């Protein structure tokens, strides 16, 4: 019987792609929800190998102990919304200890940036570092992986920072703070995590415990970008780099600091997104290397600018795509 993995943040675009790769190819989930309604939940909810646990992660250690009962491999994934996100990483990784049967627990961490230059921590980054080091610190055979820009992250809503905003005339525009020049790391969650996530497990501590993994599978600077969405669409697309990150809705006060933090590293500093010396100096070499290795598999920027996009848009009710 295939191994059981014990996931948290079942609905979330990191877990939710491991969830439906994993189970269907025999691997038993033990996955924590916050919610069983909603569409993803529900989606869930339809798979025989999956079961959820719904409940909070925010001091709520006898889930934690439940969902890592039987479970021999794990992939956590933190949110800052309960408001104690390294308390909550370090609850999860001491729960994954205690079960004493995890060979191998995969930690989706971020860059501390104040380490490595004269910048200010991004936000919801840096806590999940803390967790690493404290993960690394409990022996644990882990392995850290670092997520790049969702590419899901664009839409033509008034939705802050990746607004792919469609002009009067058909055209697009995305204006954001980061250097139009300098390429940034991109990645395609929902078909492309999961499947690399499943092979960091199937090559096993042996070959990644202690090692941190860049999941990106395309670098692309903001001109690149608007270019695969340019020939995707056959419009002009056009990048601009602004300041100020404007934020034309109601957003939680998270977002509102992680903005103003991005317009201060990116946009004033124009430091990497991906900070550490093995993703920046030495580059991985290609920092996409180790994530293309473990997947061949990945969608690329025009692709889901072509194949996706329109899609997604059409589903929020836009119909410039006819
Ligand atoms: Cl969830
Ligand atoms: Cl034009
Ligand atoms: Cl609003």
């Amino acid at each position: 019987q295939k191994k059981t993995i014990a996931v948290v943040n079942a609905t979330g675009r990191q877990a939710a792609s491991l969830i439906r790769v994993a189970a269907a190819v025999g691997h038993h989930v033990r996955a924590q929800v916050h919610s069983l309604k909603g569409l993803i939940a529900e989606e869930l909810q339809a798979i025989p190998n999956v079961t959820l646990f719904q409940g909070p992660l925010l001091n709520n250690v006898p889930l934690m102990d439940t969902l890592f009962e039987g479970a021999h491999l794990a992939f956590i994934n933190t949110t800052s919304q309960a408001g104690d996100e390294i308390a909550i990483g370090k609850d999860l990784a001491d729960a994954a200890k205690r079960a004493g049967t995890i060979q191998h627990y995969i930690y989706s961490s971020m860059p501390d940036h104040s380490l490595y230059g004269p910048w200010p921590a991004v936000p919801m980054w840096a806590p999940k570092f803390t967790v690493e080091n404290y993960v690394r610190q409990l022996g644990l055979p882990s392995t850290f992986v670092y997520a790049g820009i969702y590419n899901n992250n664009f839409t033509s809503l008034p939705y802050p920072l990746f607004q792919m905003e469609l002009m009067p005339d058909g055209t697009f525009e995305w204006h954001a703070p980061f250097d139009p020049d300098i390429p940034l790391p991109w990645l395609d969650a929902e078909h492309d995590v999961g499947p690399a996530l499943l092979q960091i497990f199937k090559d096993g501590p042996q070959k990644w415990n202690g090692h941190r993994i860049a999941l990106t599978f395309e670098t692309l600077s903001p001109v690149q970008v608007c270019a695969a969405f340019s020939r995707a669409l056959n419009r002009r697309v056009t990048y601009v780099q602004v300041p100020k990150v404007e934020i034309k809705v109601n957003i939680p006060v998270g977002y509102r600091e992680q903005l103003e933090a991005i317009e201060v590293v990116f946009g004033e500093h124009k430091a990497p997104y991906f900070p550490l010396p093995e993703f920046s100096r030495p580059a991985a070499q290609r920092v996409t290397d180790e994530a293309r290795k473990l997947w061949s598999g990945w969608r690329d920027m025009e692709e889901y600018a072509r194949e996706v996009f329109p899609i997604e848009e059409e589903a929020n009710g836009l119909d410039w795509m006819l």
